[PDB]
């Protein structure tokens, strides 16, 4: 189907949006799968460390896996901070060269909100240049954010 | 009902041919599936790997992890790679066992002489001439599976018979 490439600060709402989006798609009979730290970091990317080079390879491998899911006809949602513009652009081009729909989705809450949420007590990021969608997770709720994504997918005939 | 059907065998043994026919059968019977092969893996995810023993180890490790994701997503994932090393195929199986996902090792078994006689891509001739170095079966090893779930004797069974053998295994193991 396509790749829905989430990006945004820690605590902005990527895990939450991806879970609710997958729920909506599954209940509407649309095949979908999420790539996230829980299924990538200790599997495909277990042999990558902290160096810039390895982080670049981390994103490249995630993008190539999302591309296979998209080619297979799934909505593939990636849920990573994805901080660097160059790496997001590389992920985009991996898809665009194969004519696979790619949606860069900026999960956008202010740092202050993310810090106040501190969902995991964890408490630089390059904001998306021209993403296909911005989800303002401080001003609307999870269901409205999901609906914005679904609308985007309908317009491009994925849903 | 996701799972991985892991093909292994010499160049020209019939992996591409079996995977295509099996995918077509499954699609036509309403069973989601997807094939991982050289065409969608070795110039994408694995574009930064060659054919040295260590790069084959990594090729197969990465493919195993991706196949686990597809099986986890509920697809029948068919992998079509020589996968010549026992240790690496066993690791691929362990990755699936670790995630409670069924894994079926299918040995696509044709004698080397048959594969050389088929010489589908002219590679065996080049290998013998030393024009390609490290070609599996000529100048690098193929370790035959000793406990595969299924052996497809592609020199004595036709493609449709081989596909039906795989479908039967999937039925026995409650996948389809
Ligand atoms: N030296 C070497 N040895 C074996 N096959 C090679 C080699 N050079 C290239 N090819 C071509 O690549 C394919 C094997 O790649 P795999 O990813 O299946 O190999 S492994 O699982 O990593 O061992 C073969 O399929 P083909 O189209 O018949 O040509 C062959
Ligand atoms: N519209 C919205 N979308 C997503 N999450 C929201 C939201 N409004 C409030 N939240 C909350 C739910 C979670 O407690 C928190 C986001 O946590 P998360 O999804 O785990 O973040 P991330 O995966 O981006 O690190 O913010
Ligand atoms: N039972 C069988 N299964 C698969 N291929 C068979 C077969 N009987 C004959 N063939 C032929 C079809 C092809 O020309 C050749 C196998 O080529 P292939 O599928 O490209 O091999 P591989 O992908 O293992 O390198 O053998």
């Amino acid at each position: 189907g396509c790749t829905v490439w989430l990006t945004g600060l820690s605590g902005a709402g990527k895990t939450t949006v991806s879970m609710a989006l997958e729920e909506y798609l599954v209940c509407h009979g649309i095949p979908c799968y999420t790539l996230d730290g829980d299924n990538i970091r200790q599997g495909l990317n277990k042999n990558l460390g902290f160096s810039p080079e390895d982080r670049e390879e981390n994103v490249r491998r995630i993008a190539e896996v999302a591309k296979l899911f998209a080619d297979a006809g799934l909505v593939c949602i990636t849920s990573f901070i994805s901080p660097y513009t160059q790496d997001r652009n590389n992920a985009r081009q991996i898809h665009e060269g194969a004519s696979l729909p790619f949606f860069e989705v900026f999960v956008d809450a202010p740092l202050h909100v993310c810090e106040q949420r501190d969902v995991k007590g964890l408490y630089e990021y390059e904001k998306p240049e021209a993403p296909e969608l911005v989800l303002k997770t401080d001003s609307c709720d999870v269901n409205d954010c999901v609906q914005q994504v679904v609308e985007l997918l309908q317009e491009r005939d994925i849903v």
